[PDB]
Parts: C-alpha cells; structure tokens; sequence
C-alpha cells in the first residue's frame, strides 16, 4: 500500500510506484574519503539563518518536519556548490533503533545515529513545486549525529514531540532558532542526488557536513517514542526511518576540505 520502511513497503519496494528509484542519482550513498575529491574551487558555505521564522512541527508519519516561513528570504544558503539563493522551507531527521544505525549518509561505511536534514529550494524557481521540477531546484543541508553528550539547541525539539507522538498530529512550534544545530565546522562534501523518500526526485545538490553534532542518549531515545501510525491505530514505533546507500554510478563526491 501505500510507502513506509516496514517489511512490505520499505526501501526495496519502492522502485515498484516510483520507477526512478533505481536512476543515476539517487541518494543517499556512502562517502569515500578516501576518493573523493578535493576542490579548492568551492567557496565556503554561507547559512544565513538570524532571521529564520519557524512555524509548527508536525508527525508526517515518516519523521518529524518543523517548517519555516518561506515566503521571503529570512534563512538562506548561498555558497559552497551553490549558485543563487535557497530558502529553508523545513527539516527533519531519520534515525534508528539502536545508536549503531539512523543515518542515511554513512562515511567510509560508518553509520551515524541520526541525521539532519535541512531543506532548502532555489529562490529563482518561484516556489518549492517548481523548484522540484529542475535538476539544482534544492540543497539539503546533511548532518550527522552521534551519542554522547546533549545538545542544548535541540531540546526544545525534544519537549515538544509528545504533542506529536502521532500521524497527522502538528504543534505551534515558533521561535525556534536553526543555529543551534549547527557544527562548529563548515567543511563539507557535496555530490549531485536525489530525495531520499518518494518521490525520490533527482533534484537535490547535497551538502553533508564533516563534522557530526553529538546528542545525548535520552534525546535520541524520545525520537523512538514517536508513532509512524495515526491516533487510534495499532502502534508501531517511528525507528529506522532511513534508505539504505544507493550505487553512486557515475558521479563524483567533492570535499571543501584537504
Ligand atoms: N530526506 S530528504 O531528501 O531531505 C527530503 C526532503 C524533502 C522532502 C519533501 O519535501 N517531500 C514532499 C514532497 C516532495 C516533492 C513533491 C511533492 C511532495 F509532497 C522529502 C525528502
Ligand atoms: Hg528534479
Ligand atoms: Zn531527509
């Protein structure tokens, strides 16, 4: 029915209502150091997030998504492999059920406990809908996280996600400042990709951070209290909401960093 991360509409079954599953650039893939190559001719990132205005968290039933307003140029990303500006319209997270496994990106086959994902579409495309109909429509911001000690800035994330524990469910979710999950560190690796989840469009320049956050063990623990399923519904526990590394084909991983 219809796509989730369960035994019978996970990941592998995907390709069936979403034939570009198996394209050229899908994502996520595993990072190479080793083979990726440095290029000095990326400029260093430019996130520009002082005046970001977030409006609500909800539970999509695959992750959690806390929107922004997008209607001006409040937070944006400019720089790096980017040409023009493109504004946060959301983020979200995957995680796993054990600290061993979460993430989608892994790093010489390393898997994180988590990963951020921040969402942003080209402003020269009008809005989100069109943005996703071109090959540099959206840059997603990847970050990874591991387990040990707490990260002030997410916490007021972790507080809210029992008001969301369910499908559908949505919270008022202002104020929230994006800055504070950031690394200290802007060095990065970029390749040209995909979405993760259906649609799974090949629209997406993606910019993986170097450096993970790290997070404490309870705050990760309440992502896995969330439900995939609606209120009323049998519960099945929001774990291991992430795809699997996809064959990186022909394309090439960038670093800003040597
Ligand atoms: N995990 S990730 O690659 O960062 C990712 C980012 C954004 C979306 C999204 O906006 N989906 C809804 C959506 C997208 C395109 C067209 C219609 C939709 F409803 C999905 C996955
Ligand atoms: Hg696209
Ligand atoms: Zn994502």
């Amino acid at each position: 029915h219809h796509w989730g991360y369960g035994k019978h509409n996970g990941p592998e079954h995907w390709h069936k209502d979403f034939p570009i599953a198996k394209g050229e650039r899908q994502s996520p893939v595993d990072i190479d150091t080793h083979t990726a190559k440095y290029d000095p001719s990326l400029k260093p990132l430019s996130v520009s997030y002082d005046q970001a205005t977030s409006l609500r968290i909800l539970n999509n039933g695959h992750a959690f998504n806390v929107e922004f307003d997008d209607s001006q140029d409040k937070a944006v990303l400019k720089g790096g492999p980017l040409d023009g500006t493109y504004r946060l319209i959301q983020f979200h997270f995957h995680w796993g059920s054990l600290d061993g496994q979460g993430s989608e990106h892994t790093v010489d086959k390393k898997k994180y406990a988590a990963e951020l994902h921040l969402v942003h579409w080209n402003t020269k495309y009008g809005d989100f809908g069109k943005a996703v109909q071109q090959p540099d429509g959206l840059a997603v911001l990847g970050i990874f996280l591991k387990v040990g000690s707490a990260k002030p800035g997410l916490q007021k994330v972790v507080d809210v996600l029992d008001s969301i524990k369910t499908k559908g469910k949505s919270a008022d979710f202002t104020n929230f400042d994006p800055r504070g999950l950031l690394p200290e560190s802007l060095d990065y690796w970029t390749y040209p990709g995909s979405l993760t989840t259906p649609p799974l469009l090949e629209c997406v320049t993606w910019i993986v951070l170097k450096e993970p956050i790290s997070v404490s063990s309870e705050q990760v623990l309440k992502f896995r209290k969330l439900n995939f399923n609606g209120e009323g519904e049998p519960e099945e526990l929001m774990v291991d909401n992430w795809r699997p590394a996809q064959p990186l084909k022909n394309r090439q991983i960038k670093a800003s960093f040597k």
